[PDB]
């Protein structure tokens, strides 16, 4: 109450709390995840802030894509060592999260019964797919297509839930030149899922 | 009791509980469809889940356009032999549907404030239109127009409040061939209106 | 109470209660805006509904965009004098604003820790993309680019917080021909943003 209807990030972190590329040596953006229980849905609400060179510097390329893993286990907990969000969620703390224990953290998770695992008839369901922006230099948007896949593939065994949210874009010319591009930012992208019940 | 908040047709009904092909013998398809009460808006969630061969060969077609009509009494209820959607809602138990009697169905509808009936210089205002998605057996997504228009016109005096949903679209070439297609399933598409009052 | 969970101009007012064009005279649309708290987020929800010739007649333009330019105070109070929106918001009362205080109305508003005023360096975090539709005299959707600045430029030293929404497009022709022009109605545009804490 209210607080307790939010599952995220916090704003702004101090440092970065995510490795989205590979070949990341370590942390190299902010991902800002919110997650908000809406009825039977969860109103979801993601975007990245980029820290490191090679990440920011995706906006000089004409085709690229970058993915965010989110896995959690059987009662709703972030999987940090899985995961390229390295930061547990939390419930909200004026802009910052919660330190304590989650209330009802698996009903924030997407729902089995709506996004199953490893059924191929079925894996169609799965998927969500939108728009976001990226503010070029010359402040026109570029726009970014996002996908995300609920659930279908876990990764082990520990893995009860999934989220995958991956950011592309095939272009004929780049969002920035080498001298242009700052920092790789994308608008927020807010999608929503039937929720697994607490 | 927050379960209250959803009115829904609950998560991947056993058998189909639409029918959206008037060319159709039966129900053709699972019609997918959630409202939350979020402050004066409703939050509404929609997609499809084909059930017949004939419903899911539209995939084939390079040209395709259908409608969910779905239409409520004075109280807030399905009128289901008037509708596409041949069950009726009810609120959130878990992933199915509660069997009881509704809380403020009312409530639920698209007022006929925003959305009037038969107002001719405010038709306008009774349509809403955005894109969801067709996940293709190759794993591209195909785009699909969606439009909504909420009440406008009554079917007859039965029928207080009216959501007539959409889904088209016209390519050069169509989301499958013969030997690909499998079923017609829709992104979940969400959009928002102002709410009738309890 | 949730009737305080929602900061809004009320249903379809009587008069125009919006000034967008700066060449108006007086107010020359009905600015249409519902705020809803959910979460760490607001749901905000917005459109307008032209009434004075010139403004209509925009639709004539292949090039064309404007701004509503919403200033709130150090508690979140709309300053009416100089933003284009010259009604305050007030809660839900039925389809009309209630009449009495605020509560908690600086919880409505863009975090500036999200958003921040005057730093150079995240300003790509204050915006926020995507299109909204005109329903043409053929019934066809005429997309219309809509954007969102959070924040970031502040007026004066009264306005603690800032929404500025901008409709634009630059098409190869437009809308509508001077004889087939109506009213220029836009499509709810809903957006989500970090709030600021009560």
């Amino acid at each position: 109450d209210d607080n307790i209807n939010t599952l995220w990030t916090g704003v702004n972190p101090t440092t970065a709390n995510c490795q989205i590329m590979a070949s990341s040596e370590s942390n190299d953006c902010k991902l800002i995840l919110t997650l908000v229980k809406t009825g039977a849905l969860v109103t979801a609400f993601v975007y990245v802030i980029g820290v490191s060179n090679d990440f920011n510097m995706l906006t000089t390329h004409k085709n690229i894509n970058f993915t965010a893993e989110l896995f959690f286990d059987s009662t709703g907990n972030l999987l940090t060592s899985l995961s390229s969000l390295k930061t547990p969620l939390n419930h909200k703390s004026g802009q910052n999260m919660a330190t304590g224990a989650l209330t009802n953290a698996k009903g924030f998770m997407p729902s089995t019964t709506a996004y199953p695992f490893n059924v191929n008839s079925r894996e169609k369901e799965n998927y969500i797919y939108g728009t976001c922006y990226y503010t070029a230099s010359d402040h026109t948007a570029f726009p970014i297509d996002i996908s995300v896949m609920l659930n279908q593939r876990a990764l082990n065994n520990e893995t009860s839930y999934c989220i995958r949210v991956t950011w592309s874009w095939n272009t004929g010319v780049a969002p920035e030149v080498q001298t242009s591009a700052t920092t790789l930012v994308t608008s927020p992208f807010t999608f929503y899922y039937i929720r697994e019940d607490d």
